[PDB]
């Protein structure tokens, strides 16, 4: 039912640009403003990196925000194709200075597999 994360992986093909979008839910009880998004591929424990961001004009109460970001898929190694290893993670700006347990509530991520094959014969 429209997952928090939707990729433009309409045509499964490694080395294709995919649209990474994260649905941000406006909580609290008042109209929120200045709610940017920072996406980074990998784990925060090692050392993630920012790919891009987009500040929204404004998000209404009881509503949700929708950002648009593009990223180039690339992680091939000419070996072990029977496994992705390219997960996706996204985090929303801290609406409460510092709070892991809280932020850890608005966390979303899904695994995706890429098809690798070619037509034989001719």
């Amino acid at each position: 039912m429209d997952l928090p994360i939707t990729l433009s992986k309409e045509t499964p093909f490694e080395g294709e640009e995919i649209t990474v979008s994260a649905r941000v839910t406006n909580r609290g009880a008042a109209e929120a403003h200045n709610v940017p998004v920072a996406v980074y591929l990998g784990n925060p424990a090692q050392g993630g990196v920012e790919i891009g961001r987009d500040t929204i004009s404004r998000i209404p109460v009881g509503g949700t925000g929708l950002a648009r970001v593009q990223w180039k898929a690339t992680r091939k190694l000419a070996g072990r194709a029977a496994n992705p290893g390219v997960p996706v993670y996204a985090v929303v700006d801290p609406d409460n200075r510092v709070a892991e347990s809280d932020k850890a509530n608005n966390v979303f991520s899904r695994i995706v597999k890429v098809l690798e094959h070619h037509h034989h014969h001719h």
